């Protein structure tokens, strides 16, 4: 049931079907005539897509052309993703989703997102009140402050709330029209777009005033106001300083998370956990070194260490194993460069010498993992990787900044430079690799798309009211739980790509799970089969019948 | 004035305005956050357009992407178009027009125009009534049998009376919402479309039978009742047979033209009008010999006499001064092939010799004029050529099957052959030619584009119920009196293509002036001043307010 | 926020402010000119109405005004109930939409609420689909069996359900759009209006098969699967058998409860529990006679029998106080006429002798207390008046049937036949009685009005899933404790009707505690100030703003 008719269900992309529209729905819905005579079904359309798309040559014009079709067929839209999750995802999302960003001005056609900048404080409920749908149950924002590991990209931002909820969708089935991207824009401070006659916010430097956190709570207030106080609230790409105060600030009061924080925690634990199956290596020599002490190190880490603490070790002496080395070199005690109070855990007194470069570092405190994370390039050098190689007989190497260009190393030069002996995963996708002696290397994609969608669908689905580190840890489980021996033995760390729509919904299940036996669930009745509650409640991408119920009356 | 408000507004191509909303309207008409904050104007838009449009490669792909746009926001897609309509004409309009409808079911997107079927009989008028504009002044109609020179791509013909709409707006002003394009479906004959599964309409055979005349009555009769009986109805790419009985059945009872037949019969008679211009020539000395003798051969021929008598000479001797060649050789009396009424007063007694190929057509009529018209590739063989620059000092060769790969010959060869000589002109564009002498020559393209627009703008604007044969007589004056010395030694044969629209506007006014004079407007109250009426009703691309009325009161 | 502009916010009631649309509404909402250019407050408009209704003679013809008010501007006509809800009372309720109903079919200009007939059978949810209300959170339910006291009137007690959920927002400050009345039309028994032409449902006799039981089954689903399953289904004027059925039913899987047996008697209770303190009388002295056996009569029993358990007695000796007589007569162990399994627990031993006539039942028992419920007229003559008199000090007369013309006994009869000792009350609203002494009695109304709209208030704020009769014995208590000293003494067993807004405020207050303080509330966060939330929550009569939010940018 729908309550348009004409032209208007063509002009909405969440209803327009195309040439798909039966007869007798264009007869009855005033659409004879408006459609091509021929009836089509999905399967054609979806042909259609792919034999275009074949003749595409660079990936952000094949950007363009599949995220236009969420603005002209929905439906359609995630069918294609559908077909081919793994192939598309390049495009729509990291490397080419970051390349869209960086760009996003230029490609502009039409908008997608609720977008609330500082000029309308005091008004934001208006604005929030200006969405069309009226059962939003997710939210992703951002304030474009960190865009992956590309900096400050304001506005041009946006491109990331709406990559991460198509994900929602294609990923663990959760209704497009309940998601709801947005973008805060309290200006930017990067020079070149206040210069760029196509960027799409305020031409001025980020408020960093009281202004500045008024408003994200104006925002939190107007968004549970009008949806609901069990709202979930995915905070994504906001910088450093903010990300952590408003995950502290919000956790305990909404239904919030933040995804770079929380979520990168949880998808890097899964490859760690995966790792320790391969080489069964002992908790008690396990030494890991992170390159960064940011969102993901300082998420990773607490993971870590709730990992080990489960598992018979002591916090202290499971901290104790976990070393960072951030732009200004290691945290040790009594250092030059801060230390605030989340990476005081993690900050021990100082080796025997103190290293210059994460080289030094690795060679001094001789880890048996590494784990990138400081957005920032090549880091994880020829010579970081041979350290890592000579050191231990299995290093695990982790580079998982995005995008591609940003990562500490490729997948090529950790297998080749450790002659096959590594454990790696990176944050952007690299195809297989092969030695010279012939054997191939398939490497997996630590990535928090193997989180956020499950853990979105689980919390929305049981009415959670607040999600707290456990449910991330729980997810972590549920991530490496599902990897197969023979999978195992690929050099896989995470689950096939291929297989993410799956994978997504058995870790909802177990989340729900988790939820319901912990006291976080409030759905009534409480169902009693939950992996069948959670797999009938998913969206599907096959046409639904706009037709009017006919029929006669005795 | 708006009847609509909210995210409607920006759904709507006709109303949508994307970043060029003002802060005020996206205020008042709750649009608020569904922008980014950024406010711009149509000049940055353009630019946006002109710049990714730059990094394109094929001209299909540029049509897809700017035919995209008409579909997104209208005011910018007109905007786009009239800052060079030079360049984007062979985009738009031919050749590439022409790949596109070849492939339409391919590059299909969103569909565009009215679609009726032999299947809709006896539902024709619930069709047009699913139209949503209420105010329709004009209409381009095909069956798609002939498009182009092309044959018949049936439904995927569609795009042709997409195009020359768009031209009704972009050349000569005429309100977009008064357009309809339309497209009748009876089947089609092309059996590789007949296996196409992208095909967009009925997989039948055409439909030969009484069925088909009385659908086109029906379709006549629909359009009349719902928009008035002077509606403008623009035939376009019908087939042989059914062009010349439609145009004989319906122009005295609707206000109706066949652009192939009467469209093209001006514009080629403003050529040869040019070319009496720049060589003086005697038409008691002029022999034109036709290659084709269908819709737009005699199309020509009886335009071409019409101005022959009006000049001082008798039917009977204009005629006589026209000889047609068409795919069974010359017309002649007692010749095997068939010869209908209208091929009848060009078809003279057989000469010495009957030619067999066109080049002894050539060789034995002598001819001073050659105009290609057959559809059917390069007929205008070099040895043609040469023979026309052997047997007359400047010939007039006119080359006027489309798209490009239909023309009977290039400006290239034409130029070359006759040694810089003749006087050329071609259906679809060509660059300048550049003769080893260092003499370049810029050929003029002879297509309707520039005569339906202004005809059509004239007709709209005074009401004409019908439309006469000497309309067309002094549209080709009009076109051709708005060449300057200056232009005419150049090579031009027509006014540079990048004025295309103030010169179909002074046709328009000069149209208007004859109907006027000669009682075929029925406006009132009459303008005194026509030239300052026409161009006062002509639409814009510039944004309109839509902001509602708000004022104090006292 | 509005999503209309135009005419059409005049053609909804819910948003019609006739006048009352201020200059700036007008101009920025596209109605200036289809408004009279004169602007007016609610005040003004108010004065129109209650000065036109100050002209009108007959009840139903001022029914049939204020009525039409609602389909006009809704918040006008809230405000007119508001202003004097107890005049209004006897016009919009009981007895005139007893009146109303008889000839619904007679005086129907616009239909109120949802119709769900038998004939729509396996396509409920559809027409259920059809409501223009997104967020109902009640609903009102009847097959229009047992309307009031006079029977079945088949889909002319539509009337019902619609003044029902008036008195939800006019009493309890319920928000109109969230309420649904629906009338479930599976025939009717009634001769009369099976042979009336203006009757406005399907033309058969109430089909009593499985059919029935499987309509109300797919009704109950149908509503909750689109609005959620803790919406409130207040089933209202059911036959008897059906009425206990689904109340059995349905009250453990959703949250329902049936007015006529449980809002009946909580209203009774609370008006006993007032005697009580007027005359300082002995629960163990205590003897009940109840005229009627049925929905009210049992449902007033059960809660009596709680109430005496909660203060020292045993259920059986609490059961053994309370007598019932029907129309086949005293219900006795061992009597020819049916007692069911509700009834069995007020079966006793037959007395020494059995009584004929409710007039020998009371002379044989010597109830202290008279409870007429048997919706079939004057039942309680002279006599039975006089009886009580002799037999009692302080006699207890209750003549609770509705209309007026069904009640047991008028006021005056009750108190001129008692000589003023009663302590009387009735469903039907009757005017104060002067005695020839001079004293004035006030009666009270013992009508369920005093309890359905705070119950229901309370149940929606809390998100209740199910209602256990505590909850009604709860609401009892409230509207008793809300009896002033001074009232009391002037005959007062209710608050007076003038205050029943702030009375079922205070009511739903008490509720919500009782539901917080019981785990069967399920908001959160939990408001820490119970009475300020509910206050907070309540809709008002007061016009919004409708202008959109302008504001200029800094
Ligand atoms: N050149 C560098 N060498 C070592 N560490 C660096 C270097 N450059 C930046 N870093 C560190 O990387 C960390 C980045 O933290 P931030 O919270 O900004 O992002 P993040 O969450 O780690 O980002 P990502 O999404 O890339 O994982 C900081 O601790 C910073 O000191
Ligand atoms: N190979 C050929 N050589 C000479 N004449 C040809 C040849 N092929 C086709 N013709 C002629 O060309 C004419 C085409 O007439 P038709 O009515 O189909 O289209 P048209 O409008 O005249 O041409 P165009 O499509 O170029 O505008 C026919 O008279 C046909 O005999
Ligand atoms: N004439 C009568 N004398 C005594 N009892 C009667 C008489 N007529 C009907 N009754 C009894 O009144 C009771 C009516 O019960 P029912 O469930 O139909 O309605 P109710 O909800 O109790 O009545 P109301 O809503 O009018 O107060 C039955 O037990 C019936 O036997
Ligand atoms: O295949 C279709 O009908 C739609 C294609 C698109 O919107 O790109
Ligand atoms: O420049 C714009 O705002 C629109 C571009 C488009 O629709 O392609
Ligand atoms: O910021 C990132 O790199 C991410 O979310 O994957
Ligand atoms: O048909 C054609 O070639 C035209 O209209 O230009
Ligand atoms: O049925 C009745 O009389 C009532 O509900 O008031
Ligand atoms: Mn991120
Ligand atoms: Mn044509
Ligand atoms: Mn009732």
């Amino acid at each position: 049931h729908i309550k348009e008719k004409g032209k208007p269900l063509m002009l909405n992309p969440r209803t327009n079907k195309g040439m798909a529209f039966t007869l007798q729905e264009r007869q009855m819905l005033g659409l004879q005539g408006l459609l091509p005579p021929k009836i089509e079904t999905q399967d054609i359309q979806a042909l259609r897509f792919h034999r275009n798309l074949k003749k595409m040559t660079s990936p952000l014009e094949k950007y363009i052309y599949i995220m236009g079709i969420q603005e002209r067929n929905e439906k359609l839209f995630y069918r294609i993703l559908q077909d081919d999750i793994e192939s598309l995802m390049p495009i729509v999302y990291t490397p080419t989703v970051g390349l869209a960003c960086s760009q996003y001005g230029h490609i502009f056609r039409r908008p997608k997102g609720l977008f609330i900048s500082i000029s309308d404080r005091g008004h934001v409920r208006s604005i929030v009140d200006n969405w069309p749908e009226n059962h939003v149950k997710a939210v992703v924002v951002t304030d474009g402050e960190r865009i992956l590991g590309l900096g400050d990209l304001g506005v041009y931002g946006m491109g990331i709330p709406v990559g991460k909820l198509c994900l929602y969708t294609a990923c663990a089935g959760i209704r497009p029209d309940q998601c709801l991207p947005v973008c805060i824009d309290v200006g930017t401070d990067n020079i070149a777009l206040l210069k760029d006659p196509f960027y799409m916010g305020l031409y001025q430097k980020r408020d960093r005033t009281q202004q500045y956190d008024d408003l994200i709570d104006e925002f939190m207030k107007a968004i549970t106001d009008r949806y609901g106080r069990n709202t979930l609230i995915q905070f994504e790409d906001f910088g450093n300083h903010n990300a952590f105060r408003f995950l502290r600030k919000y956790r305990e009061k909404y239904c919030t998370f933040n995804d770079d924080i929380q979520g990168t925690a949880a998808v890097a634990l899964a490859g760690l956990l995966a790792a320790q199956k391969v080489i069964s290596k002992p908790i008690s020599e396990h030494k890991i070194l992170f390159l960064g002490a940011g969102e993901a190190a300082l998420g990773i880490a607490n993971l870590i260490v709730m990992s080990m603490v489960e598992n018979g070790l002591s916090e202290q002496e499971a901290q104790k194993k976990i070393w960072m080395f951030d732009k200004y070199g290691l945290l040790v005690k009594g250092r030059k460069a801060k230390i605030d109070s989340y990476q005081e855990p993690f900050t021990h007194s100082a080796p025997e010498s103190i290293p210059d470069t994460f080289e030094d570092a690795v060679n001094i405190l001789k880890p048996s993992t590494i784990i990138g994370v400081a957005g920032a390039g090549r880091l994880f050098t020829p010579d970081v990787i041979r350290a890592m190689a000579s050191i231990n007989e299995r290093p695990v190497i982790f580079a998982l900044s995005n995008p591609t260009a940003q990562a500490e190393c490729t997948a090529e030069e950790a297998y080749t430079l450790t002659e096959g002996r590594c454990l790696f995963a990176s944050g952007s996708p690299f195809g297989p690799v092969k030695l010279t002696d012939g054997r191939v290397f398939t490497p997996g994609q630590g990535n928090n798309v193997y989180i956020f969608p499950g853990v979105a669908l689980a919390v929305i689905l049981c009415n959670t009211r607040h999600i707290s580190d456990s449910v991330f840890l729980e997810a972590a489980k549920a991530l490496t739980s599902q990897l197969t021996d023979e999978e195992l033995a690929q050099g896989r760390l995470y689950p096939p790509l291929a297989n993410i729509q799956e994978v997504s919904i058995n870790i909802a299940i177990k989340v729900t799970e988790y939820l319901y036996a912990n006291k976080m669930a409030f759905v009534y009745p409480e169902p009693e089969d939950k992996a069948k509650y959670v797999k009938e409640q998913t969206w599907r991408s096959e046409y639904d019948s706009l037709l009017p119920d006919v029929y006669e009356w005795p």
